[PDB]
């Protein structure tokens, strides 16, 4: 009876509610906008339900309708009040469940009225939980609602406490959505702050450690050394006389000697006196020393006679050599450090710019101290090498860690440093237990046979080697110097394709974060923030540089460290080193980390040390220079057919550098800026005309006349483009010979023997293309039906305007006349009318991330192909995106016409200008249509007829009782192919004269026969390009054609064997692929009937990389339809194949379906691994 006010996020919110309310006969007025006080729409209003309500409603409101406001909360009041109340019950981890209560003044307030439990399975998606959860309210409202109106429940007060939480307190968390419970929960355990400081100075633990062990050995120099106590009194000697000179806390001390006895008694004493030292190793250059001296503020220099000139009298020097630089006082001098002050200054080299002292404090190395001596488990009687210089912080490691152990310090001879087997002597002599050794130093030490290592450290580049002669452990230590030597710690147990840099040290934590600095989830790559006991004050004399780098994160508030390296959680906790930011580079359309080809080449034997990188040239083109140290150059085809064996061509460098040794720098890592720069072909006329073809499409240099096409980066996409370009050379080559004569060298025979696209005039109406004759006739039979529309979306961030989206869009209306093309009836003949203009329909809508497949959803509807434009678009604004959405119809809009359309939307985004296009796809239809009166249709017409006239084997599916009639409800599941399992994919296609495609469309078949205990014949379809003309490469308009691909797998043969066979029959279907799919059944002698498709039930399609980002960013919507009983869609992305698997639900539930992905991927696994294997031997389980 009453009129009920329905206030919600959008009209369509809780639609279940809304259709119960009428059902008892009530009036509902829905209102997504804020309501006033003085307002219209409260009119003769009864009763309030609001439901995810955007707005706060007045103080008046509420007084005036004071126990007829309802609201559904999705939360278990009083917890989790406000925004997101499902996500925090989740994440804070606090009781969980949904809530019907009165509207009071403020935010989820009121007393309540029904309140239910709820449980959400650790396996379950947040976006799960939101649904399930809403699923929830509106259902206990229906349940309730009788008892409300008649007001027979009795209000219960809330319980003080909860959470009140806002919108921005989300933002840290936007990435989150479609991670599980455990998943999610896994990722607070990792970056979260904890609910005991560091309360001393390095030369306080130092000093407690000589009462300790006073007469143990300290530090040891050839024959000499010092005791504990020793190189105490020694040291507190010269710091009395330091501190006389006037050193007070935070004062810089530059000191400058060789590694030595009077290095590690500097050292204590600079602290000792309270000041922080700032270490100038002597053999560096002297541009870098007066450098150093002159960016810091130290006044007082130890140093050497030898070392004396080096400063040019800049600073007040102090001989440590000279008896007068040592008071008479043994004691420990009154401690006046704080553990906050200044221990020492390193400076970072200066390649990148210029070099920046990094300012350590006491506190940060204790923290690394303390954490270490416990980890190692480094006794008195453990003995480490001084081997780093001591202007970099691995030094700090060989000196500080051991000092407070109680172990004894060996300074490695300078004779001795470069020569590794002079060094392993040494440590076998001595018995040297442990020591780090940065990276390059470390991979080399492995070859010597050693017996003295326990623990063997490295660090500072990514670890390649770890086989080595030696019982030690291995450990990978990474960190920047920015935050104290080492943030993470690795043990290197086995082998691996990427060896992690470990888990944090103590009272440290790693984050990873995307551009925006908010969380990613466990698995994915971002960049690396640091945080924690380890960070330093930041840089001297470059605060606004400090500030950059130390970041106060903006939601958190927390103090972390940007350092731009790449980084990736994995699933058992350890952190993956992934590269530096900088080092990703785009060649030949694949963005990739060049890092990630150097083990592959490094495992060859004569090779022992490479780096790749990525290289620039004229054109603005990136390419790869592969460099590799061996005892004499490798030819260069031996290094393409050794990576050929396991990366596409893409990843194999087009130069290979041969050298003795790479340039390394002080530090004692390879130098990427010193590296050297780069220093049959055709003879006949026609073999440069067509190397200068091949050059262009492949993207590469130079084209030797025996390269195959395929070798060398060749897909059926470039194939096409090269018989583009041979035409306007004059020379028409069909697909099916570039396969037969994949080389220059065959193709130059068959060229030596042996028309642009004509813009139609101005007409009232034009013909038609058979395939939009189709989509026509299948949209007639079911006027209202969507089978055929096409749903895309792109997730924008808040900044994008959404007017020029819009306007973005409407520009691409007047370019292609697609758009602006209506379909009618004339007579007996499907025609075609465009109209000069066309209004696009453009959506502006407010949601939630778990509403927008709800709002989408609605916004799919039928298409009247005789109104213009056939495209539809939108935007829903979410909290944290904009989400574009456009849904166009099939006969518009095939699967390259999306490249397009999203190519040119990149770029008129991005302001650029577009020049017009050039045809028309008018022009195509009828040069088309003319075309298949001639002698080259009726040959590819009589290839189906004679192929399809026998009998045809019939697939049978493992499914469900079929239905009766065909049905159409389909849901999606997909599978994810990783870069590693993908590249090896692509390398055995490749290897053996096959394209991608081929190699699944293999798979697939064999997949399908195994079904079918083991058929030696299966029958699917695929999709083709349908670009016939090569004028039609840019247009908008549908081409694509669908090809019944008849196959034979013989279990007796190989699986290579199996993969030639298929090809065989491939390449005719191909040859012959436009002949219109309405014309192959005709031919075939085969009607559209019964519950089951016509020629096959199972449709397998592939589609190249992204050529731009947005098309990357644009994700195909799936509004619960299936074609076919089973549709596996295999696309590109991130380096990686997105396998779509769309099937028939009647046919398969979630649970068949995920045992067939399951079987799918098992029997890939063998076959990429087994190709010589019998194709019997392959199992699905
Ligand atoms: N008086 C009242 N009590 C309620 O419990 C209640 C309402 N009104 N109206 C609807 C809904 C609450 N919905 C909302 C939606 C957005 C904000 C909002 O704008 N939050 C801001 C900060 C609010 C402020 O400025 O103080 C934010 O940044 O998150 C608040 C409440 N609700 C019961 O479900
Ligand atoms: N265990 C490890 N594995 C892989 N890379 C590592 C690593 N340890 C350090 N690195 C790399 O080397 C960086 C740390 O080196 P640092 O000693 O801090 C000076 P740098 O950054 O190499 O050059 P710079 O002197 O111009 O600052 C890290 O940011 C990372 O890129
Ligand atoms: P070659 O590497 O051996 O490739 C062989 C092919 C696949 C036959 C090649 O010649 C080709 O034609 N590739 C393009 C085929 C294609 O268009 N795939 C995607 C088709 N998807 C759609 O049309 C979808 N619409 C928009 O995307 C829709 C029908 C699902
Ligand atoms: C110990 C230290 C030198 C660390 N490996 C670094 O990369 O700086
Ligand atoms: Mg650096």
């Amino acid at each position: 009876m009453g009129r009920i006010l329905f206030l919600t996020t959008f009209m369509s919110k809780g639609n279940k509610v809304v259709r119960y309310l009428e059902s008892l006969h009530h009036e509902v007025v829905i209102c997504q906008e804020k309501v006033h006080a003085q307002s219209a729409n409260l009119q003769e209003i009864d009763w309030i339900v609001s439901y995810a309500y955007g707005y706060i409603l007045d103080k008046e409101i509420v007084s005036r309708f004071r126990g007829r406001i309802i609201n559904l909360h999705p939360s278990l009041l009083p917890w989790n009040k406000g925004r997101d109340p499902v996500f925090w019950s989740v994440w804070d981890e606090t009781p969980k469940g949904v809530t019907i209560h009165l509207i009071d003044e403020h935010v989820d307030t009121g007393d309540i009225l029904v309140q239910e439990e709820i449980a959400f399975a650790d396996e379950d998606t947040l976006l799960d939980c939101y649904n399930k959860a809403n699923q929830a309210i509106e259902e206990l409202f229906i349940r309730e609602w009788e008892n409300i109106v008649h007001g027979r429940i009795a209000p219960y007060r809330q319980t003080a406490g909860g959470t009140l939480h806002f919108k921005a307190d989300r933002d840290f968390y936007k990435n989150l959505n479609m991670t599980t419970v455990r998943e999610l929960l896994a990722l607070k355990r990792l970056c979260a702050e904890p609910k005991k400081p560091i309360d001393k100075t390095f030369h306080q633990l130092f000093e407690q450690q000589v009462e300790m062990t006073p007469d143990h050995v300290a530090v040891v120099d050839r024959g000499q050394s010092l005791t504990y106590k020793q190189l105490n009194e020694r040291a507190n000697q010269l710091a009395h006389h330091l501190r006389g000179k006037g050193v007070k806390p935070d004062d810089q001390v530059a000191i400058m000697l060789d590694k030595s006895l009077d290095m590690i008694v500097s050292i204590l004493a600079v602290m000792k006196a309270g000041g922080a030292y700032v270490p100038i190793d002597p053999d560096y250059p002297g541009e870098r020393i007066a450098y150093m001296l002159a960016d810091s503020s130290a006044a007082i220099l130890l140093t050497n006679a030898l070392h004396e000139e080096k400063a040019n009298g800049a600073c007040d020097i102090i001989d440590v050599h000279d008896p007068d630089s040592y008071s008479e006082n043994t004691n420990n001098l009154p401690h006046v450090n704080r553990p906050d002050d200044l221990v020492y200054v390193m400076y970072t080299s200066g390649s990148t710019g210029l070099a920046k002292g990094v300012m350590i404090e006491h506190h940060n190395l204790v923290n690394f101290c303390e954490w270490y001596r416990p980890y190692f488990g480094v006794t008195p009687a453990d003995k480490a090498l001084v081997y780093s210089s001591f202007s970099f912080d691995g030094s700090a490691l060989d000196i500080f860690t051991h000092l407070l152990a109680g172990a004894a310090l060996h300074i490695v001879p300078s004779e001795r440093k470069y020569d590794l087997d002079a060094l392993n002597d040494y440590c076998n002599q001595e018995g040297i237990t442990i020591s780090y050794l940065p990276t390059g130093a470390a991979e080399q030490f492995m070859q010597m046979d050693n017996q003295s290592f326990r623990v063997v450290i490295t660090g500072g580049d990514v670890l390649k080697k770890i086989e080595r002669n030696g019982t030690y452990k291995l450990y990978n230590g990474y960190g920047p110097t920015e935050c104290t030597i080492m943030v993470t710690m690795f043990e290197v147990d086995k082998p691996y394709a990427n060896i992690p840099i470990g888990k944090p040290i103590d009272r440290t934590r790693i984050l990873i974060l995307d551009e925006a600095l908010a969380l990613q989830p466990i698995g994915v790559a971002g960049e690396l923030f640091i945080v924690g006991e380890g960070l330093g004050r930041g840089y001297l004399n470059r605060p606004e540089l400090t500030a950059e780098k130390f970041i106060v994160h903006p939601q958190t508030g927390e103090r972390m460290y940007r350092t731009g390296d790449r980084a990736r959680f994995l699933p058992d906790g350890n952190i993956e080193f992934l590269g530096r930011l900088d080092n990703l580079v785009k060649i030949r359309g694949y963005r990739i980390e060049p890092g990630e080809i150097e083990p592959f080449l490094m495992n060859h034997p004569l090779i022992e040390l490479t780096t790749v990188l990525a290289k620039e040239q004229a054109d603005g083109r990136k390419y790869l220079v592969g460099y590799y140290v061996a005892p004499e150059e490798i030819p260069h085809g031996e290094l393409r057919e050794w990576l050929g064996n396991d990366l596409p061509d893409y990843m194999i460098p087009t130069y290979f550098v041969h050298m003795k040794a790479f340039p390394l720098t002080a530090n004692g890592k390879v130098d990427r800026r010193a590296l050297p720069d780069v220093q049959v072909a055709p003879t006949d006329e026609l073999e440069q005309q067509l190397a200068q073809v091949w050059s262009h499409v492949l993207g590469i240099p130079q084209m030797g006349i025996d390269d195959h096409f395929l070798e060398r980066g060749g897909d059926s996409i470039k194939v096409m483009q090269l018989i583009h370009q041979l035409k306007n050379i004059g020379l028409s080559l069909r697909y099916d010979q570039l396969f037969t004569h994949p080389t220059i060298r065959q193709l130059k025979r068959l060229l030596t023997e042996q028309e642009p696209l004509r813009e139609l005039d101005e007409q009232a109406e034009y013909e038609t293309s058979a395939v939009e004759k189709r989509m026509y006739i299948i949209q007639q039979q079911d006027v209202e039906s969507i089978a055929y529309n096409v749903v895309y979306t792109i997730n924008f961030p808040l900044t994008v305007d959404t007017e020029q989206i819009r306007v973005a869009l409407e520009q691409l209306v007047l370019r292609h006349e697609g758009l602006r093309s209506t379909y009618h009836m004339r007579g007996d003949e499907i025609v075609k009318r465009i109209v000069p203009r066309a209004e696009l329909s453009f959506v502006r809508q407010t949601g939630e991330e778990e509403s927008v497949q709800s709002l989408l959803a609605e916004q799919i509807k039928p298409f009247d192909l005789a109104k213009a434009p056939l495209l539809r678009a939108g935007v829903i604004e979410t909290a944290d995106k904009k989400v574009l959405w456009f849904d166009s119809h099939h006969i518009l809009l095939d699967g390259l016409s999306k490249s397009i359309l999203a190519r040119e939307l990149q770029a008129l985004l991005g302001q650029q200008v577009l020049s017009p296009v050039e045809k028309t796809y008018k022009s195509f239809a009828r040069w088309q249509n003319e075309w298949f009166a001639s002698d080259e249709y009726e040959q590819q017409i009589a290839y189906w007829k004679t192929l399809l006239q026998g009998e045809l084997p019939a697939v049978q599916l493992p499914t469900k009782k079929r239905p009766p009639q065909l049905t159409f409800d389909g849901a999606i599941q997909m599978y994810r192919v990783n870069p590693e399992i993908t590249r090896k994919l692509k390398a055995t296609a490749a290897k053996h004269d096959l394209t991608l495609y081929m190699l699944m469309l293999t798979i697939v078949s064999i997949w399908l026969s195994k079904m079918n205990s083991d058929s030696n014949q299966v029958i699917l379809g695929t999709v083709t390009d349908g670009r016939q003309h090569p004028d039609t490469r840019e247009l908008l308009g549908m081409f694509v054609n669908t090809l019944p691909l008849l196959l034979s797998i013989d279990h007796e043969e190989s699986f290579l064997h199996n993969l030639q066979q298929v090809k065989a029959k491939l390449l005719p279907a191909l040859q012959n692929q436009y002949v219109p799919f309405d014309k192959i059944l005709e031919a075939a002698r085969v009607k559209r009937e019964g519950n089951r498709h016509p020629l096959f039930d199972v449709m397998f399609m592939m589609q190249g990389a992204p050529e731009t980002e947005l098309e990357s960013n644009m994700h195909h919507i799936n509004a619960g339809i299936s074609k076919f009983d089973l549709t596996l869609e295999v696309l590109e992305r991130e380096n990686g194949l997105n396998i779509v698997f769309e099937y028939n639900t009647h046919l398969f539930d979630e649970g068949m379906i995920l045992r067939m992905v399951a079987q799918f991927e098992h029997l890939l696994l063998q076959a990429v691994h087994g190709l010589d294997q019998q194709v019997k031997r392959f199992e699905l389980v």
